[PDB]
């Protein structure tokens, strides 16, 4: 068992005050559409090294 | 002079043939890449010949 688990570091509740203090506790708390993607809005240079590390990066990165 | 020229391989014409040869033989003698088709061509995001089509292409002079 390695989950982080609830610790109670002062005092000692009687079960009462167990069970009402996790009830309240218990109580309170990737498709992708590249469409028009900003990078496909902006306007790159024809030699542009961000094609690579920025566009298609983007692209493909999945 | 390193100009080709003319030769007359055979035979030798008067001055006035030559004149008439040379008359007659005289007498018978910006970019603009806008839609150019690789810009028209589909590409993956991936493919190389947005390097050696494309760009090879639009900055070639």
């Amino acid at each position: 068992d390695h989950e982080a688990h609830i610790k109670v570091l002062r005092g000692e509740p009687t079960p009462e005050e167990m069970a009402a203090l996790m009830a309240v506790l218990a109580s309170a708390g990737k498709e992708r559409n590249m469409w028009g993607h900003p990078v496909d809005k902006l306007r790159y240079s024809v030699f542009s090294w961000q094609r690579v590390t920025l566009l298609e990066r983007t692209h493909m990165r999945r």
